[PDB]
């Protein structure tokens, strides 16, 4: 039940500090009243996503009601919608873009004083060794080399930070998980990439070196060091997270086992049936932790 | 006026090639029929800037007429969004290196499935500047990491590998010559140092996370300066990375917002401002218009 706090004392010098792809500043809006009450924050890709997921707790909290207004100007990069004590964000693609939004979000919920929080990234994933629709709680968020480091450049220097996620929080995930007894959840690390068709060793981009096979022999040794999944904004948020000294999670669902090829041969209806786990596993951790 | 082609063997060999982030496919699009004839590729970060400029480009060369308008053409994620007037294909590629390396590698497939021939591709942008007033137009000529060097790195199959960043020199030559004719503001030709990161990659005081000062800040950007950089952006190296590998002759055309150094404020006011966006698309339209001469 810790007050958020940051890695930059320059903000605390600042008479004014705008978040500037939410539309927001601590000069024309009260954060605490705002969102002093934020207690759980879930982040994802796309606005639609992360609209459907506030719907959706909201119904399941019995805040519902029979709108959801966003937060952020319709012409911001990122949505944001708030029920009760949860906060919903979409972070877009890549890196770079999730990087950002979470130097807003974690200044944000230092300026409305927020406290006992949790953040946790939703979305879905490429398997591997796992049936289609399973989910992956991460353990770590690794590199394309399996480490549990992510690198950034500062001023011209590295900087290496640890992705590990919290430990407490991935077991009771998996408990939550567990109580459902809906669909396979397994704790694993997750591989995130800068690069989507070289990156992860895809064949069908415009530039590949390399065979089937080779991808096989990578991907096999991925298995081998612990990893279940890959996707493409784990590790900096994971990063984030710890230097901040935020409890975080992931909770990603496969969409299929790229060990059978890259081939997505789920009918839309099993699709749609697995987009929406790891948003009813968050959403039972929310109602047991209100509870 | 070489035919546009891969780095990679398995495309000729796919009954069907899908573009799964513009929603495109050989099976259910002629490519041929829609982009044979393109000549001119401009690519920047949002739908906006890119939908401005096919609207300028098509009035400077001709084409233009009341009231008719220029549709995007892509039908999948809105990150990407594509208008083409004539020999003139205009495509957004959203924000960072993941976002635009996705854009290429289908925009570099949509080409050859197109069998496009003598093709340029250049990427048109803001950016923050190192020692130029505001406003001024930076030509790439090296897109350059940030330790200065003219090196992308990416990890393939867990295997490190580099690649140059050089653009086009003859290309950087002829945009600066079609600069000078048009005489309406400054345009250099200079590094552009490209970051993954914003915030801290950029050297800004004002993330969650800092670990140094102003002075730091100032060292390292008057050290990018002495070095040839002269804006900063977020997506210049893989785009110049990626048409080298391709044999794609390319180019970086960016306004600046702001003399950095004199710190992160943009002191412009909005009127100001809207003139600087459009310096790049100014000077990119100028050249495909010479270029159609």
């Amino acid at each position: 039940n810790d007050l958020v706090q940051l890695c930059n004392p320059h903000i605390a010098a600042m008479k004014e500090d705008i978040l500037y792809h939410f539309s927001l500043s601590t000069s024309t809006h009260d954060f605490p009243a705002m969102f002093g009450d934020v207690k759980f924050v879930c982040v994802g890709g796309s606005p639609s996503r992360m609209k459907a997921f506030i719907k959706y707790v909201a119904m399941e909290l019995g805040f519902a009601h029979p709108d959801y207004p966003n937060i952020c100007e319709g012409t911001d990069r990122y949505a944001m919608f708030k029920v009760g004590p949860v906060l919903s964000v979409s972070h877009g693609m890549g890196v770079p873009s999730i990087a950002i939004m979470l130097h807003e979000l974690i200044k944000l919920l230092y300026h409305a004083h927020c406290s006992g929080v949790t953040l946790i990234r939703i979305g879905t994933s490429g398997g591997i060794g796992l049936e289609p629709g399973s989910v992956v709680i991460t353990r770590q968020a690794v590199d394309p080399c399996f480490k549990p480091e992510f690198e950034q450049i500062v001023l011209g220097k590295r900087e290496v930070r640890n992705t590990d996620l919290d430990e407490q929080l991935v077991q009771e995930l998996a408990r939550c998980s567990a109580e459902l007894g809906e669909f396979p959840t397994v704790v694993g690390n997750t591989m995130c990439t800068l690069d989507f068709y070289e990156g992860q060793g895809r064949l069908d981009g415009a530039l590949c070196s390399y065979t089937e096979k080779d991808k096989q022999d990578y991907l096999r040794a991925a298995y081998a060091a612990g990893i279940r999944n890959i996707e493409m904004e784990a590790s900096v948020f994971a990063a984030m997270c710890n230097a901040c000294g935020l409890r975080a999670a992931v909770v990603c669902v496969t969409l299929l086992n790229r060990l059978e090829g890259d081939q997505i041969s789920s009918p839309h209806d099993v699709l749609a049936e697995y987009q929406q786990r790891p948003q009813r596993l968050v959403g039972q951790f929310i109602k047991k932790r209100l509870m």
